[PDB]
């Protein structure tokens, strides 16, 4: 029960405070099927912030549920692909530390629209 604008101006903001913590840009595009070839195999849905973006204009997010639905994959896809001692796991867990303090203000703002 809010205008779509603001909310969508509210998620814009938020991909981009989610994006910033991702300081490597490990998580700015889709895994890269060229270096990765074997991907797909137990990965059913890829995503990144790239692909969060086109969902994001292209109207898919009205509510912050399905907004951050698309983040926690990114981080899951992570931990499921990657081995415990890698860098790219551990880069997820403080993605979706740093991630979710963003995501509670963020969704405290929206619900005050
Ligand atoms: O799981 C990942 C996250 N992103 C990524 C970027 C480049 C390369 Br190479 C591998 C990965 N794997």
């Amino acid at each position: 029960e809010m205008q779509l604008t603001p909310f969508l101006i509210l998620l814009r903001k938020t991909l981009e405070q989610l994006q910033e913590k991702d300081t490597g840009n490990i998580f700015s595009e889709p895994v890269p099927l060229s270096e990765v070839p074997d991907y797909l195999d137990h990965i059913k849905k890829p995503m990144d912030f790239f692909t969060m973006k086109q969902n994001l204009e292209a109207y898919r997010y009205l509510n912050f549920d399905d907004f951050e639905e698309d983040f926690n994959l990114i981080v899951s896809n992570c931990l499921k692909y990657n081995a415990k001692d890698t860098i790219f796991y551990r880069a997820a867990v403080r993605l979706r530390e740093q991630g979710g303090a963003v995501l509670r203000q963020a969704r405290r703002q929206a619900e005050k629209m």
